[PDB]
């Protein structure tokens, strides 16, 4: 029976080659970074919930060790991990690679994982809960992994949960959320990926009863008019979202107590280089690329403050939401040191009861109201 | 603050303009910054009532409602006529649900049913349905106009103006009518809408006249003609069916009624001129269906409650005591009809008078006007729908000889050419006037279109594509499938031969469109379903465990761009096609000088070239600083679950001698990594080198040339396996597999039973097994000199040095070969020189040579020397030489 199954799979994979890619037929092609899947099952579950029977879902594990010492273990443990996934009833492909560092292995996976058109277009990673107590090199590597995912047009999906990452353990996602609401903070236009992921989640039996609330930014003067132009774009997409809220007060200065929290949270990583030219900043950067010069802090005052203010708005709306979705701010390479970038991600999702997902598309349309 | 939010950041905020494609107002296009920007550094529109409801209702209503409905009710009973109407409404309403669901998805543009079907199911069936629908509507224009002409000719002969004759006179009247309709249609969409509204008002006045007349106490003549007003006895008597005549069968009534009440796509077919199709099509069509159904039910109920089935009509039939005799209770109202119901003669009543509806009404002229309005409205709607559907078809340019008619003259498209063609077809088909032999074909065509609409809905729903997000949510995939199946079955039952003809035409059109391979890509449930099948079966294959009996050769071919080394890809495809996985790898070192979209376009182009090449292979390209790193990445990650490559096919670098030695060093490193990763290596050496479709030696047949296999090492059967599957193909059938097994003459049957006769068990059937015991005998000095001279340029003369001194020297020059190694492995060196001597004499006319690949010891054997054997192992060999070394796992 294996031969016929393999032949069917190969035949259909080959036949998928002539099929062209269409916006109406786009599918989230997920490459979750779980390592050993049993260590971080929650994450897997979530992706499965919206990939089940709908799109491909690969699991990426990077090994640290010579091939010879790993080849036997590689072959005899990949099957164990696959059988664990199957026993958990997930239609995901396990794939492990060996590299000196996690970033290199993730790069090779994103570059080569996939057969033809069934290659991931999204990288689903888990939040680094200990990014402060960890060696700054690790935080720099994680941020660089995000940058690499962007370089490949991979839509990033950073998942943060209060509990953390770590019979099979039961996670919150295997239960039913019920009537709780799904808050989607579509602050910036990522091409719709921030909206498709929660739409597919609600289409599942466990999220059908969730009342999806969409939050957008507007100005206090034209709240009413802007409430309708966005309640109309959602209608054109025919996503079934219930409400549309607007927050003119996102640009107001964060509270004087919370803002200092952000500054004290980035105190250790400050390089204190706010009076020297960029050509005079690199030498004290070679060993410490994560250090944040005072110069870079000045140009990111508004942006850093806005993230703090965003966390204020979310902390007063989604206190009791089943799931929180917030667009992922995009730092610029060469101007957003890993320390500053991680602070935003930490500052964005924090202090609440987060099933928060920080999604961010590749600035390419994934939802269309315009049949060809 | 009080700023328009996204005012202090280069990132944008969601806006409709970002997703709009059409010429969105504003003379511009606010487009979100590209990921490389944030990242990196440095015409009247009608409403639903006047565009869907009115038009669909006018198309539904026809002559049958006025002329055959009272007959059907009288013949079948009120209950049975209601049941027939309910079955017809069930089919039509399920089709309407399907069409509404298909309409809601996306923004429906001009084209009508054709546009929706093509954009939902696929271009292949879309074109066929478009052509069928266009022709059917064109012919229906003629049929409706002929019916109207027949009614007018009847009313004329009622007044004594035969002109020519009952026949070939309706020709003239209906041609005049069709010219009138064509002129009005060409006038303008507003004029057509006004004409439809006028016909609607006329039909409404006719209905009101009928209903008022039925409530007037009967007159003398009307009473004689069987009209008796509302009576409980008459209503109860007509409940049961009184079948009579050759059409007295229930299925006959059902077949007569069904075509009349199916014109439910009149509104959708002009969706181009709809203010908002997504909300006007569903509700309008459902309301039209409901109102027509209620009208039919009410007409049946009332007419069955006023007119008796049989009546004489002669005034002398008054009832006087003694005279005559009664059966039933009609005489209770002072009328005797026995003189007929015994003889079955007179012509009046609900079962023998088709014009009973006109007589029961308050004024016959109003009924005639209603008939005229119904026929004309149906004809005009058919003409408009056919013209617009054909215009969309031609705009879609699927078919070769319809492009001309697509272009639209004037403003607001206005498809004048299509209108003229439809009018010409209608007049040519009406000149015949012989439509009864052609009507069932058109009815079956429309049934085919209904089946395809319902199946498009069901297929889209079952596929469950992310793009399938339809606003209408009162449908059912199972209901749509039931409607489609019922459409096909009804089409077959009404007339099996006509159904066969329609299915044959549709199949011809579908096969023609699929043959013509229309390049247009609209997105469809077909493509999404193909992806779903691929994913489902790939995951299924993944869930299966691993063992030996399922082993397949899964080749990763280092061919860079496939169009630069066609011979390698052709070779791999020959023995991998339809058997296992084949992946064409490609490593770009470069700076890559491009955003990812450019690389994606190049990859799509290369995949298209592969597909045109007729090769089932996946083109995977990566980026890395050097070729070694790209190969390592591809070996490490390329694949999907179980269906990963386990064999590395790579070409031969013929110009290693004159190139920088680091190139040969990294080549040998690639081979060593492949061996380390448990990859069976396969070196494809061609005498001319590896570097619209380029011809290759592996394409042409080769007849009966000898396939020589020079086995000299038990690698697990990989060496024999490839030629095995390589000869089971058509192009390698007549060739003889002369495997020169490395062994001894005494062993001709041992490795025979070991492989050759075990390959009688392995079903290889190798004819000859010629032993070569002279491999170890000393080679010729000249050939030996050729080998030493080849290794001379890389000579390092490290032998006159200490072991540690040996190690230090190569901390920067590991390509160079020391003399100490030469003495260390002299026996192997001369072994390969002689082995090439054995092959050149023995295998000179062979079609393909397979030789076990020599394997040096990394570190213990230098890279340059190892490559030197490979060059010397297969030098000057005429046919394409293949070097193989298996995983060390028994393949068979
Ligand atoms: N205009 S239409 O395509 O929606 C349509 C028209 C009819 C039609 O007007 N109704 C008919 O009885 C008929 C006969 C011949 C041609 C056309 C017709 C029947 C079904 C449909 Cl789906």
């Amino acid at each position: 029976v294996q031969a016929g199954s393999y032949n069917l799979a190969l035949s259909y994979s080959v036949g998928l080659n002539e099929v062209e890619d269409h916006i109406k037929n786009y599918r989230p092609q997920c490459l979750v970074l779980t390592g050993p899947p049993n260590f971080r099952p929650a994450l897997v579950d979530f992706v499965g919930t919206f990939t089940r029977n709908l799109s491909l879902m690969i699991c990426g594990h990077v090994l640290i060790g010579p091939h010879k010492q790993r080849m036997p273990e590689l072959q005899l443990i990949a099957n164990g991990h696959t059988k664990w996934l199957n026993k958990r009833k997930i239609k995901a492909f396990y794939s492990d690679v060996i590299a000196e560092d996690l970033r290199r292995g993730v790069q090779i996976l994103m570059q080569a994982a996939g057969l033809g058109r069934m290659k991931p277009n999204i990288l689903v990673v888990g939040f680094k809960k200990n990014w402060q107590s960890a060696h700054p090199a690790t935080v720099e590597d994680y941020i660089g992994i995000l940058h690499d995912a962007f370089d490949f047009n991979y839509g990033v999906c950073v998942m943060r949960m209060r509990e953390g990452l770590n019979e099979q353990a039961t996670t919150i996602f295997q239960s039913e959320q019920g009537k709780k609401t799904i808050d989607i903070y579509w602050l910036f236009d990522d091409g719709g990926l921030t909206l498709l992921i929660p739409y597919l989640l609600g289409r599942k039996r466990r999220w059908s009863k969730c009342k999806i609330r969409v939050f957008v930014g507007g100005q206090i003067n034209r709240m009413d008019q802007e409430r309708k132009a966005i309640i109309s774009l959602l209608s054109k997409f025919r996503l079934g979202f219930h409400e549309v809220h607007i927050l003119p007060d996102i640009n107001q200065n964060p509270r004087a107590e919370h803002t200092k929290r952000f500054e004290d949270m980035i105190a250790p990583f400050r390089l204190n280089d706010g009076f020297k030219d960029e050509a005079t900043v690199n030498e004290m950067r070679r060993d410490c690329p994560w250090k944040i010069s005072d110069e870079e802090i000045t140009k990111n005052r508004v942006k850093s403050l806005r993230q703090v203010r965003l966390n204020e708005i979310v902390l007063d709306y989604s206190r009791d939401a089943a799931l929180i979705v917030i667009t992922l701010p995009i730092g610029r390479k060469g101007k957003c040191p890993s320390s500053l970038y991680m602070a935003w991600l930490e500052t964005l999702s924090q202090d609440l009861r987060p099933p928060v997902i920080l999604i961010r598309g590749n600035q390419e349309n994934v939802l269309t109201f315009y049949c060809q």
